[PDB]
């Protein structure tokens, strides 16, 4: 292992920040200063920090413990030389968001939601991050008669264009990367999945700047392939950002260190943001961003190996891919499942359908009994890939 | 109850036609004659029957068999009045279809997949049908590594945009309509969710024609909200065709009867179909299909009553949704909780992302806490569907 | 449908008394003075009230403290008739309790755990309370290799037969029931379900006076059929106490209403706690308990309102279910289906095996093919069911 | 790592023999000759077969038929070496099996099948089997009012009872091994997981000879901890058995090979089949079964390609398991997190209840704030058994 700044890990200062309270008991750890988090990350080997807004600044905070704050936490990112690559909004604990910020069924509470995420937008700037994250932690409901669901679409795209817009009228250079959970908080979260949250992005009118922040744990609460869904996000090129975790089943979002979940998963996971494609095409080069809790049962020390293990969990399985794409007999596999063969076109250079369909060999005169032979050998492939991942090879 | 063609229930031959063969047995019912089917149908209220190719035609058929098949099948339409609204494609039973018709890791059975799909689509235009239905039932992978996602992903459009182009080339009145399932056969399929059909769709070069074809127990495989995904599909203005069915929980599809899943659900479900969005918007007014398979313990008899009992459920459903939104209690409760409100815009006619800002009333001098009090009543106002849904108002 | 003491109706403290707090934010609601929770529950139409000693007395109570909310709490009892049927512990608030009670790793704080159960077992004595309760939250991991698992339940064990030993040394009418829950706030919680929970009680040293508290909302949370899992409690007779909600689908603990989540499981469920098993048996006596939780959104006009919904639910399910059963055109499918042959016994009175093998007419020459043909015409029995439920019958 | 006969490793006939058929398509492969399934298998290093009734002998076998497949599989075995641990019934394909065999409504079915499991018993005892298995796969239901839910326990008691007395009464080396499945084929099916299974036994007049044979995946499909499952049928001394494969995830029995679904999961049963219980305790001894499907996108190759992956995967977790217990490291940070602590009885040699409810030290004066205040450490023995899983230690 031993992480660089050049790997590009960052870390929310809500996770390690993260003092215990869950919903059936209170915090079991000390509050985290942001400075002592700063000094710490940095030491770890972490390139970068994010936060929401309330994380750093108080909801209640005055204009001069605003600057106090910011002071303090520009002085320590300058001592240390860490990045603040994305910044977000809470817009989820405060008793006032209880039925949501953007899809509040108050107007007034909407107006608020919008204002503070605006206000949010300038501090994002400010810091040089290059992200602004948005999760609509409350957006959903219990019931489903709670909400007009096209009037619920309606009022998410106003806030998330009116944002847009502002950044495009200021000329900041940010993009906007909607976060998808399927519940929790709320029973049902509009823009569940990473699908929902892609063709919601389809709607809008400043689609341009606005991508995906897609989690882990939250696509397997929906019983999802994680690696299928950023997939998607890649080919579609809206893969912004991304938060790195682990989730044990279709449970609680656990937010475990990323590799202390679907192991496996995780694996395919770092072979796509590593090595991308088998037949090329799009790469991620955003941030590794770590988006967990160290479990409540530890204290601080816990804390600061929980950091590093998210780390390390990476550099292991990064290692293995490495090993795994580049040998010979995985290769060899390869080409004998089709994996290769998926990439040639199915048509040929200039056919027409009407071409394809006269065709007697394509059709009429083909031997489907005789396709279907074919041995693809994925229990082989996949054999190959575990004992890569078992440092077995 | 008592439905008539008016109602536009539609039924598939794979549905009433299910012998009952399933993972761990053989058929426990004799095989359906088609032309049976249809004076069925016919006889107990439906408008329209729908099929898959090798439902109706063998794989095997010559073309003399052919012809004799559907001059029967088409006699039996005449007799009866049933229409066919939709017509869709076998491409996964046969062993060639292993690793996907359109995604297959292997060319040859790429282009055979394609060339069936295309030949379908010139029965289908014959037939009358205005919906070309697609379920891409076996692509996917069961490991991580059998695909290229992006090149899958890339197959997968070559094949939808090519039957596309193929309508638009021959002018037929026809849509193709994308089903989402997010396992089963496979281990993973793509595409698995409502969400992330959409988003597909607009990556596709013919995309104005293509649109979504939801499952009620597939969105409930991954334990999402099928009211809010059609809501999404409805807001997109892709909800093209439905699959009305039962599912209890996550587990393998189970196709029951429309209403012996998820109640609840199925209630509102059937409140978005018949009435809409509170505050006005789209509609749906395509047929109400039921996807479905009559359990393998019960005969003849229950095949007939499950069929019915699909009706009957829509229509008692129906006519409970109609009683609630109607009722004055129900809409004072609809006003209390913001219902309406959620339709006004957040921000005012002409105010800007400025305005809005600096605009002391909605941010600086806002009461957040004042705010907060507000009683949503949401609990309530399910208590009053429920009531509605039981029969008790 | 009005409720009346006669109901049976208990509610713990804790549940109108939720705050809102969740894991995202913070409460929605002032606390609620237990004199209040009292006074308001007995005008509703409740029997009797639960809580768990932190509900009631803070841990860090003073004696003169303790003494005061007794005297307090006592005084509302008399003035309004509630009557006290089950206590619990809390063991799963404070830091201390973070690894578990019973289950701690730490063998101080298991000590401490077991002492402050004693206690309260004391305190459960002198309120009048019949039950017991037991639900071990902190009993588990979030990773598979922080316990001894073999370990953890002779731990579990000496805890719960210490509990046991001294009641029956006490004198006490009292009973303990454990109630299962399969995650959250644990990864893993220990006797995950209805099955787990009986199976631990048979290793008990004083199992004759410890059985089970199952709650509606747990059981779905690994997606079992709740009424399955109360019947097989039922039929061992340790079904002591029952906790109904609501809960829509597999995610966190939901608490919602009871019937405010599987509609149709509810009705079931009604139909056994009211009408038995069909052919006769045991029975169930206890109070009808609700463990849910009033959704944040809503004020305290929701916290009564959601209160009272849960006896509506309760008697509206049980109107529906006894006209069920009374229907003849009901009684006569059940007939069909062999509801009633289930009850009778596969042997003949004295028919051994070696009687039964060499039977031909049982095994050697029976009919397999004709027998197979039986319709039992499942769908039919649950369509009436559902006509009943949404009492359109 | 290569498998030898005195790793145990048993198959069942029915896994590397399955064809391919699911819900959605025909068989892919050739039907296996039972003949050479035992040569492929003991070219391999399997110990042992395994199979169902009905997989070597057809219903309809006439008594000609069945002596010679006895006659070619008993050469077959003599020849080859291998031993049959286990014999199980198929009381599911046929369709008269359609509501059950056991609990079937139909009580001449219910004869029929006890019958069918009597005659297996003979069957068994003559090829040497120390287990008899019992997958009640069609037991349970689709609907809630489909079953006397007390009377499908008796049936099912009564069924389990006269196989267990028959056993005792001829002599028999064999004990009864119930097999749990939530579901699938049934939509709920009886005592389904580990708990329910072991609930149930205690029940039964000759329980003593009855124990559990959980599978993997199917502990994984209700999103159970299958470690936990296994520890709690060892501590009840209940573990009889196992099926060993891969889940991945709450949906239909995927039947993957073992490893090739949870790996942490696996690698955590592995260490418990091997290594026991930490501070000691019951160990299981029998064969380490295989009860998976080679997917069926694989030709033959890929059939004895995945029958040796499951052996690989076996013994390569086993290595790692080993290493991983036998680090001092490991050692160190289990002493750190209580792993031992947890095994020393909570209260001290002849401490009654009352004794320690009065020692002020464990109560009265114990510091919950300082006990509290542990570092439990869990995140870092977790990261360790990672590192030893993927062998980078
Ligand atoms: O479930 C919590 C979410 O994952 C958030 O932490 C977003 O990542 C940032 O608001
Ligand atoms: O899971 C089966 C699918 O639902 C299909 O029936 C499509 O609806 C038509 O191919
Ligand atoms: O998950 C929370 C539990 O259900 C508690 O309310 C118990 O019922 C009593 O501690
Ligand atoms: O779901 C199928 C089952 O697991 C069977 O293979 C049993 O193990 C034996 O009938
Ligand atoms: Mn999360
Ligand atoms: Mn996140
Ligand atoms: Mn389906
Ligand atoms: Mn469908
Ligand atoms: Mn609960
Ligand atoms: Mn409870
Ligand atoms: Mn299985
Ligand atoms: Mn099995």
């Amino acid at each position: 292992v031993q992480p660089t700044p050049a790997d590009h890990f960052t870390f929310g200062l809500w996770t390690v920040g993260w003092t215990g309270a869950d919903p059936f008991g209170v915090a079991t750890r000390k509050n985290l200063d942001p400075v002592e988090a700063v000094h710490k990350l940095a030491e770890l080997g972490a390139y970068g920090i994010t936060f929401h807004d309330n994380d750093l600044i108080p909801f209640d905070a005055t204009e001069a413990e605003r600057e106090k704050i910011l002071g303090d936490f520009n002085q320590a990112l300058k001592d240390t030389g860490l990045k603040v690559p994305m910044v977000t909004t809470n817009l989820f604990s405060h008793p006032v968001f209880k039925d949501g910020g953007f899809t509040s069924n108050d107007r007034s509470i909407r107006r608020f939601a919008l204002a503070k995420v605006l206000h949010n937008i300038d501090l994002a700037a400010e810091m040089g991050a290059e992200t602004f994250v948005m999760w609509g932690g409350r957006e959903g409901s219990e019931y489903d008669g709670s909400k007009d669901l096209a009037a619920a679409l309606d009022r998410m795209r106003e806030g998330v264009d009116t944002a847009a817009g502002y950044i495009k009228d200021k000329g900041y250079n940010l993009r906007i990367a909607l976060e998808p959970k399927p519940n929790e908080p709320r029973g049902d979260i509009f823009l569940p999945t990473v699908g929902h949250g892609l063709a919601f992005i389809e709607q809008l009118e400043h689609g341009d700047i606005v991508g995906l922040n897609p989690e882990t744990g939250h696509e397997q609460m929906a019983g999802l392939n994680f690696t299928h869904g950023i997939a998607q996000a890649l080919w579609a090129e809206k893969l912004f950002h991304i938060d790195l975790n682990g989730q044990r089943g279709i449970k609680y979002d656990q937010d475990l260190v990323f590799g202390h979940g679907d192991l496996t998963s995780a694996f395919f996971t770092v072979d796509l943001l590593e090595n991308g494609f088998p037949n090329g095409g799009p790469k991620y080069t955003g941030p590794r961003h770590f988006d967990y809790k160290p479990s409540r049962t530890d204290g601080y020390d816990g804390v600061w190996d929980s950091a590093k293990a998210n780390m390390s969990m990476y550099l292991l399985l990064k290692e293995r891919a490495l090993a795994f794409r580049a040998d010979p007999e995985v290769q060899e596999a390869m080409k004998t499942s089709g994996v290769f063969e998926l990439g040639e076109t199915t048509l040929n250079a200039g056919e027409s359908a009407a071409d394809l369909m006269n065709d007697s060999a394509s059709f009429a005169g083909f031997d489907a009994e005789a396709a279907a032979e074919r041995n693809f050998a994925f229990i082989r492939l996949n054999q190959l890939a575990i004992e890569h991942l078992l440092g077995s090879r």
